[PDB]
């Protein structure tokens, strides 16, 4: 497909780009500290997903060159988002997200990534240095319309419930792709030291989702059929911004009055700990000629 937006960090990207909030990422969804304190560019420390490598000839000595650097996205105790200059701090959440933009604007991108059939690509790698706590729910990747809903979500960790139930939940450490109604479409163990490659095809006319998945250098394969996603709102209210990072939900604090425990934006137990996840291969393409499945192959889809 043609690339509509490329969030694969160039090898020459820097903290300074991040602290200017320039293309390709809007960095506003974070705590008060600079964007670069929460999101680190990993240079040569971490090899990104091999799917988008370039290959060398001859194939000895080095087979390939990385075309991107991985990103490490961190949350910590300062990761409280204040919406605007005047919003109530989101004290229930710990969040750091990057949002796709083009020419300085997320708004202008909405029509481009919101029409026809669009493939949202992203690959995750477990951070062994600041482990995610799977007792809590983490919303990692999603497209968020105006109303705060998610057309689809990549989630990991035990889903938030009020009241609190057995924790960890079964398969808490499985990466999960959810539809807009929070139905589990596909789930797979978040194995360590492994690039978990995803593509979610959104057909904006028919309101469908299809999940594609692989590990490491393996080409993406389809792991769901084309599935109805019919709770998405009609028209422009169904479209929204592409986020990736970590949105960590709290647990219920029974000390809180029953009338506020459901309000996860402002209430709940959040320990003051640091947690990370690494991203690579994050980009958006249409389905011209087909889906990019990795390793310089395209696959026809319909």
């Amino acid at each position: 497909g043609k690339v509509l937006w490329d969030g694969r960090a160039p090898r020459n990207y820097t903290s300074f780009h991040l602290d200017a909030s320039v293309d390709p990422y809007l960095t506003v969804v974070k705590g008060p500290r600079a964007a670069s304190i929460y999101t680190r560019l990993l240079g040569r420390e971490v090899t990104p997903t091999p799917l988008w490598n370039d290959r060398l000839f001859p194939e000895v000595p080095y087979p390939a060159v990385s075309t991107e650097q991985a990103l490490l996205v961190l949350i910590g105790n300062s990761s409280v988002f204040t919406p605007g200059s005047s919003g109530r701090p989101q004290t229930g959440f710990r969040r750091t997200e990057l949002i796709a933009q083009v020419n300085g604007s997320n708004i202008d991108l909405i029509p481009i990534i919101g029409k026809g059939r669009v493939a949202f690509h992203f690959s995750v790698l477990m951070d062994e240095w600041h482990k995610l706590d799977m007792i809590h729910e983490h919303q990692l990747v999603f497209v968020e319309p105006s109303d705060g809903s998610h057309v689809f979500t990549l989630q990991v960790g035990s889903p938030f419930t009020n009241p609190t139930g057995p924790l960890p939940a079964p398969r808490a450490d499985w990466l999960k792709i959810l539809n807009h109604n929070l139905d589990v479409l596909f789930e797979t163990e978040f194995t360590d030291e492994t690039w978990h490659n995803f593509a979610v095809i959104v057909d904006w006319e028919k309101r469908t989702l299809q999940v594609w998945y692989s590990q490491n250098e393996n080409n993406l394969v389809w792991v769901t059929p084309v599935l109805p996603n019919e709770t998405v709102k009609r028209g422009t209210a169904g479209r929204g911004d592409f986020h990736f990072g970590i949105l960590k939900l709290p647990l219920v604090n029974v000390a809180d009055p029953p009338e506020v425990r459901d309000d996860v934006v402002h209430y709940g137990i959040q320990p003051p700990t640091t947690h990370g996840i690494m991203y690579s291969g994050v980009f958006i393409e249409d389905l011209e000629d087909g889906l990019s499945v990795g390793n310089k192959f395209i696959q026809e889809v319909a």
